[PDB]
């Protein structure tokens, strides 16, 4: 374990140096060609772009400053960029450039052509336990890394897990990630993945990520999430009850792990006990996992996504292609000074 302690100490040193002195303004919009819209939201979109001089493809997240302000996401968007420019881990999508202009904020990330885990999960129905375990191990290591930096991720769900050319996970969307020593209070995340303490408006901590991992593993192995209902209010009632029904095809080890991750009492939840992540890593469901081999990407993946090359968009969906305009006048300059 000294090797792991020293790895995490170095990881924190390197994070803190970038955290304290964030990079800014490392590209500009007219250095890229727009290719395709890969995703949208209420205040931003993600575009496939190509750098005009190098030919490299990237996933460019574009946030409209005026909408970020209106939807009360200022602090969250500053968190997202400051954290992304400071982290470095094999299963996190890398931020290559960031910049802003009169209208928008831009985060230029590596493009992962294999698509969201969500698509592959829905296509296949459910993943076998070995397949879910391969992905789950990556998330465990990623959360060990993030939590050691005092970061809470807060948006684990299949849509945010991209599958790369080797079949490994790259986590995207740090819009809810936050550096938290102690507790935090914001209501955020997708309903099916919210821990009870979020729904109950409590001060919560990194244990919410371990709850979300329980939801993710259940959904991967069953094909649907454990607290499924038609409307958020009904989902929330199921979550706080914590009553779960496991499919009979689940192994006993999987059920036991999930009862401990989907523990309503955060003080009893795996990942949040005295032994921290080691209660998860040492659980019988992970007995076949070589944690070092996973980290080193030496395990052959269950599944390699089909795609033709680094510019292929076939694993992503089709969206209306809308203008990306830049106002002649600066909007919300003060709010985004640090970006
Ligand atoms: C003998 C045995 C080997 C592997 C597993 S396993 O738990 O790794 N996989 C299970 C078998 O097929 C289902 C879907 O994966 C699971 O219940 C269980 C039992
Ligand atoms: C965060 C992290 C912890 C351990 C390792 S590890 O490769 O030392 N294996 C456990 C890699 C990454």
């Amino acid at each position: 374990q000294e090797s792991v302690k020293e790895f995490l100490a170095k990881a924190k040193e390197e994070f803190l140096k970038k955290w304290e002195s964030p990079s800014q303004n490392t590209a500009q919009l007219d250095h890229f060609d727009r290719i395709k819209t890969l995703g949208t939201g209420s205040f931003g979109r993600v575009m496939l772009v190509k750098h005009k001089e190098t030919g490299n493809h990237y996933a460019m997240k574009i946030l409209d400053k005026q909408k970020v302000v209106k939807l009360k996401q200022i602090e969250h968007t500053l968190n997202e960029k400051r954290i992304l420019q400071a982290v470095n881990f094999p299963f996190l999508v890398k931020l290559e450039f960031s910049f802003k202009d009169n209208s928008n904020l831009y985060m230029v990330m590596e493009y992962v052509p294999g698509g969201e885990m969500f698509s592959h999960l829905r296509r296949i129905g459910r993943f076998s336990e070995p397949h879910a375990r391969f992905y789950a191990a990556q998330i465990v290591l990623t959360f060990e890394y993030l939590h050691s930096l005092d970061l809470i991720y807060r948006d684990l769900k299949p849509e945010n897990l991209l599958i790369d050319q080797q079949g490994y996970i790259q986590v995207t969307d740090f819009g809810f990630a936050k550096r938290v020593k102690g507790r935090t209070w914001t209501l955020c995340g997708t309903p099916e993945y919210l821990a009870p303490e979020i729904i109950l408006s409590k001060g919560y901590n990194k244990a919410v990520d371990w709850w979300a991992l329980g939801v993710l593993i259940y959904e991967m192995a069953a094909g649907y999430p454990p607290f499924f209902a038609d409307q958020p209010i009904q989902i929330y009632e199921k979550i706080v009850s914590g009553k779960v029904r496991f499919p009979s095809h689940f192994s006993s080890d999987l059920k036991d792990l999930l009862r401990n991750l989907l523990q309503v009492d955060l003080t009893k939840r795996f990942g949040n006990l005295k032994n921290g992540v080691n209660d998860i890593k040492n659980h019988k469901w992970f007995a076949t996992t070589d944690w070092i081999a996973i980290y080193q990407r030496k395990v052959e993946a269950p599944f390699i996504p089909k795609f033709k090359g680094p510019g292929d968009t076939s694993n992503f969906d089709d969206y209306e292609e809308e203008e990306i305009r830049v106002s002649i006048n600066e909007k919300c300059g003060k709010e985004f000074t640090e970006f």
